């Protein structure tokens, strides 16, 4: 009763496009059935196989617990002068065997890393979790690898044919993906694109990437430590783990909220000296043009961006009732996506500074965060949902990147939004809020003449490297959208810079559509 | 800055009728020991009233006071100057035995214990919601504060149930004086049309505490109105299973609508004396999946579950809503069990025996199964597998923010054609027909089964269905607790059918 182990399966996009392999090596095998003792055997063959001492320490750790029949990896993936120095000893070596098995391999691993992540070697915290994984050398570790871990990794069998892993179709696109990796090429930030109807995540890049394939065996100290003091980080996942200061690209939503809850109309203007000042309260608020914006209704608060429009909506409307409704599109709360460390962000309440710093909620924390300032932060993946929602006309969406998948093991795949967000206005307030954001392009340049984006900018403070982040929100075509898109050029300055990214993604899903 | 509380939001059917809301009452206000005394004969208090009102220590020394005591009270208002009369709102149930088990009821705040982990929100919030609806929706229901310059506050949303009152009528007759649980669920959206727990109870006795004796009439009954058989209750559920796990053996290719076996009425485990027994002990004969279904053979699913493993078992099974909590939007859920290797070696340290299998092969193991399971099971059956969550608030009105899901959560992938499921439903008609709830105005589809207990030591009788069977707009899961065999328990499911399918557009209050 030998195990036969499984393949783990395929991953591709949404269109075949192969993003996710197995191909075969040369591995160092040792059963316990056949070698008398091994931590002898170990130690003759360590130089000759140049083992390291983790190596050592990872064989040993399965040998223990591995049934007599199943053999078990010395080394994976044997380098040609492994082959060699092992082959001279070849039969000095009776118990240990070399046959071909399977590794990983990702055919465009840049591209994808953030979303894919890769499998590693299987280990010590790890073995404390079956017979399963008997003749199986490697498990996932990050992305999709270890979210979906289980449907990709097979059944086993007996010397009784093993299942093969299941294949995984990503909603993402090969070609929207590179158009994306391109934009921040050479910078530093994430760009989203999220299918509104769906919730699909149709690209997700975030940058500088990294070579997953330097993973699956198992990686240098050399090189991982190159990666992990890369002052760029390009381990870090930006779209998913980074979080910001959203900036402007909220008060699309939050002026929702003012319509939602009663506090203002299309019509409701202010007048705007340039700042707000809280009632019984003297230090000013100042709305970023100094000199104010005039009389502003909803409409120019858009356009504009205006501050002081949102530091009496949030005034009125207050922390409460604003957590309460912003929260409806995916702020402060980790979105749900199928990859395995999701942000939260931080949408500021009074029970989260009692907690955080036991101080009592103050009337002014408030007016930071109407402007998407103060403690408010979002991961780049809740900026889209959020935008895929406001296209939308308030239908809740779950990001996620898995679209289908085939093999044996059942599973149940997403694919349409959960729930329509209670909104006590028409739906025309969503068909108005849109035109604004047509006017954001329009009145202020990254125009198209074939299809009508609607959009928002935003800029963030940094915690060079000082620069401020320039952040973009937009939907295409926006009468009828089909992509939402978030965008964070980290040290980009200007907002309509990150436009000026977004602008080729849009132009790539909406009107272009293989090999490296 | 004195606080003022918010009114609760009323719960309607989905349809307006309403079904819980709030009504204006005067109660009385507040050394306490020597008053009450004096207190007692002008308010007519209890020796229980007064007993609260001590451990209890504004406090409150009765509600819902009477005009008369009022008018007595005021003659002798001087010589109490603390005790002051307010206004004040209770909770009142329309149809208090009705949606008992669906919206729950309103406790007094008194927990201690609840009255620590929650804010200056209910600051003069005299009620709190303590099981079903008005729990789960505890916060859309509640309101927010306002006080004294003064700052109205805002009152709970009003929620409308996916739930009929006509379809829970009907529902709650068919169980009248009888023990078990029914759920409809629309298989399109996962709406709870009809949740009923029988017997039941009146949720009133609690708003405004409840006395000994009427609280020890309801625990210490020996029906227990107070358990929920509809969202808490498990039972076995027998052959209603068979139609999904079937379905599993299409999926795994293991099966074929063509592969037949012969049923010798037994099924013998290779190298193995112990008999598996086919409840019909002649067999039934050359038996293709859609005699199994007619016929509810265990030996055609005593194989098909050999070949598919626990293991195979538990993945597909676990699509349909088994072995964990559904998701329903109501406080105590309970899991169910679908039992596989891993609960066995953590539960009762033991390796998972063939024959084990073989029990759960046709719903009779440690298999579990609240009705929610088996409502949500079957519409997804009747639904060609899209997983829905059952669900029973339909909208929400009012000023807080809220997302209400009414659509299925995700496709379940099945290596079939779509005919398969289309077979499986001519199948299950075929159940009608062949094997008295047949109607010629429209196409049920059902599978009956039979649990067997630990008169009230009689088998349950159970019964999972759908209608119109063509184009399903309603999913029933019906089990009489000690109904004998499930067929009885499908005569519950005819009227629930024909109210929702026929009557409905001809039951008001």
């Amino acid at each position: 009763l030998q195990p036969l182990p499984p393949a783990r399966g395929y991953i591709y996009d949404r269109n075949g496009v192969l993003l996710a392999d197995n191909y075969p090596v040369f591995t160092a095998t040792l059963s316990k059935a056949d070698v008398e003792n091994v931590d002898t055997v170990i130690e003759q063959l360590q130089p000759i196989l140049e083992l390291t001492q983790e190596d050592v320490d990872r064989f040993k750790s399965r040998i223990k617990t591995a049934r007599k029949t199943e053999r078990v990896a010395i080394k994976l993936n044997l380098t040609e002068t492994n082959i060699a120095k092992f082959s001279e000893v070849k039969y000095k070596f009776p118990g240990v065997r070399i046959e071909t098995q399977m590794t990983r391999y990702y055919p465009h691993g840049d591209l994808f890393a953030h979303v894919i992540g890769y499998v590693g070697r299987i280990n010590d915290k790890e073995l404390k979790s079956k017979d399963l994984y008997a003749g199986t050398n490697l498990i996932g570790k990050i992305g999709v690898e270890k979210s979906y871990e289980d449907l990709l990794h097979g059944t086993p069998g007996y010397e009784k044919d093993p299942t093969r892993g299941n294949d995984l179709y990503l909603s993402l696109d090969y070609g929207l993906q590179v158009v994306a990796s391109q934009q921040l090429a050479g910078r530093r930030g994430a760009i989203v694109a999220i299918d509104p109807r769906t919730g699909e995540i149709l690209a997700l890049v975030s940058s500088p990437s990294f070579n997953p394939n330097l993973f699956v065996t198992g990686i240098n100290h050399k090189d991982y430590s190159s990666l992990r003091d890369n002052i760029d980080q390009p381990l870090y996942n930006r779209a998913v783990q980074g979080v910001y200061p959203p900036g402007s690209t909220i008060k699309p939503m939050e002026a929702m909220g003012g319509l939602h809850y009663g506090i203002v109309d299309w019509a409701t203007a202010i007048s705007d000296p340039g700042y707000f000042h809280l009632p019984g309260d003297s230090h000013k608020f100042r709305d970023w043009k100094k000199t104010g914006h005039g009389i502003v209704n909803m409409h120019k608060a858009i356009i504009m961006s205006c501050d002081t429009y949102f530091y009496i909506l949030a005034n009125q409307m207050g922390i409460d009732q604003m957590n309460q409704w912003m929260r409806q599109f995916g702020f402060g709360q980790k979105t749900g996506v199928d990859l395995p460390s999701e942000s939260e962000g931080l949408y500021p309440n009074p029970e989260w500074k009692m907690r955080t710093r036991k101080s009592k909620w103050m009337k002014g924390e408030t007016i930071s965060v109407s402007i998407g300032q103060g403690a408010f932060t979002a991961t780049p993946l809740q900026l889209a949902m959020a935008t895929a929602i406001t296209a939308n006309h308030g239908s809740h969406v779950v990001p996620h990147v898995l679209r289908a998948t085939h093999g044996a093991k059942p599973f149940t795949v997403r694919n349409a939004p959960d729930g329509k967000i209670n909104f006590n206005g028409t739906d025309e307030d969503w068909v108005k809020m849109r035109e604004a954001m047509i006017d954001v392009i329009q009145s202020g340049g990254i125009r198209t003449p074939l299809y009508q984006i609607a959009g928002k900018t935003g800029t963030a403070q940094v915690k060079e490297r000082q620069l401020d982040h320039g952040l973009f929100v937009g939907f295409a075509p926006a009468d009828k959208p089909e992509i939402a898109i978030a965008v964070i050029w980290e040290n980009g300055r200007h907002g309509g810079s990150a436009a000026q990214l977004a602008k080729p993604v849009f132009d790539y899903w909406l009107l272009t559509r293989i090999r490296p």
